[PDB]
């Protein structure tokens, strides 16, 4: 039920107090360069669905569901990349390919790209073939 | 240059060429499940901009420039299709995947993803393997 949008709002702010301990407003409208206005109206549709509440002094709060969702989209970005650069994406194009489908896949599929990654690692010979080929097609 | 509404129209009018040497605006209407008026729309822009001609009591064809790009359109559709399934995602999200994602991957990404697809096609007891990894979970 949550919007792509709300989910990368959820991980901003994870990715905040894992950087300073605390989550503001202020923070979020600098590092998008928006009005902080915006940012108060999301904060708003994540409070009222309770992914997070706000105190003044402390600043934005992730509910137990709210981190939950954090910290899997830091995985899933994490997962994504492992996978393109097991494929052989150059550093050029590695970064916007994250972000352009991370919030274009089912669960199905992320999953899937799990084991994909997965299978690379537990024999990590796999990689030097896969490499092979790309070399073989140049 | 080529935006993703005009991709969607070129890789369409692609197939339907491939398959009828003329795609018609009632095939394409149908297809992309628009409105006649919104394809007309459409047929004239890639038509001033030498995408297509459009052929009286036939249809459309592409120029060579759209040709080449709607084929590098169908390919990309394909071998994303291709990819999902052999990964084991369902039959009943491939669809909803392969949309979502297309366009938004680089062409360096879709080459190494043909890259992959080539792997396993060249040694299938590496799907086996990948199988064993996804049932073991």
């Amino acid at each position: 039920m949550p919007t792509p949008s709300m989910e990368d709002y959820l991980e901003r702010i994870y990715l905040l107090i894992e950087e300073k301990g605390y989550a503001r407003v202020s923070d979020i409208a600098e590092a998008l360069e928006v009005h902080p206005s915006s940012v108060t109206k999301m904060v708003q549709k994540l409070d009222k669905s309770d992914y997070l509440v706000y105190e003044r002094y402390r600043g934005l709060i992730l509910t137990a569901k709210g981190k939950k969702i954090g910290k899997r989209l830091v995985y899933r970005h994490d997962l994504l990349e492992d996978f393109l650069k097991m494929i052989g994406v150059d550093s050029d194009h590695i970064y916007e390919d994250v972000e352009g489908i991370e919030h274009h896949l089912s669960w199905d599929a992320i999953d899937r790209i799990g084991d994909l990654v997965q299978y690379f690692q537990e024999d990590p010979s796999r990689l030097n073939d896969l490499r092979e080929v790309q070399k073989k097609n140049e």
